[PDB]
C-alpha cells in the first residue's frame, strides 16, 4: 500500500526549529550532515519551514544567499518565507 512515512514527525523540532536552520544545511559540512542524519528521515513537518528551508540544499540561490553558517538564514530568511521563496520570483 501507500508508503506514507510517519507524518507529524519531529522536523527540526520546535526548540531546534531555528537552531537547525543554522547547523542544518551548508553551515560546516560535517555538523550539518548530522542534523539531516536524523531530520530528513523524521521531519513530517518541513513544509512549514521548508517553504524557505528547501535552500538548505539549494546552494545556487541566484538572488540573495551568503556563504557560511549565515548563508542558511540568508537563504531561508533573506527573503521572507511566504512568497519570495514560493514558486513566484521572476516577472
Amino acid at each position: 500500500g501507500s508508503r506514507i512515512a510517519k507524518r507529524t514527525a519531529i522536523n527540526k523540532t520546535k526548540k531546534a526549529d531555528v537552531k537547525a536552520i543554522a547547523d542544518a544545511w551548508q553551515i560546516n559540512g560535517e555538523k550539518e550532515l548530522e542534523l539531516l542524519q536524523q531530520i530528513a528521515q523524521k521531519p513530517g513537518a518541513l513544509r512549514i519551514l521548508n517553504h524557505s528551508l528547501r535552500l538548505a540544499a539549494m546552494t545556487a540561490h541566484g538572488k540573495g544567499e551568503r556563504v557560511n553558517e549565515d548563508y542558511l538564514r540568508q537563504a531561508f530568511r533573506e527573503l521572507d518565507l511566504d512568497v519570495d521563496i514560493s514558486t513566484l520570483l521572476r516577472n
